[PDB]
């Protein structure tokens, strides 16, 4: 294993499994709007929110 | 059953999903957006176009 590296434009998709997709829907300055699908069962957090959740596990 | 979610990312910074995949924006050039996926080997990662052509 390693960490996959690919480009994705304003409008595109990249899916991780079959369930989930993960949109860029925009692009100001360093920062990029994301749209995310994915099952209700399938947990979806920024990092900062992930680690606060997974000290209090 | 699903559940949808639009959130902002600045370049460093990165969205889990589940507990076993971590998407990272690690450049913007323009309208594109390099971004880097750490997943399971048994979990594959495809652009979505060329997804809906290996299904054809």
């Amino acid at each position: 294993h390693h960490m996959l590296i690919l480009t994705r434009r304003v409008g595109e998709t990249l899916m991780v499994g079959d369930d989930v997709t993960v949109t860029v829907l925009g692009v100001k300055g360093n920062q990029v709007r994301i749209g995310v699908n994915a099952p209700k069962e399938v947990a979806v957090h920024r990092e900062e929110i992930y680690q606060r959740i997974q000290k209090e596990k």
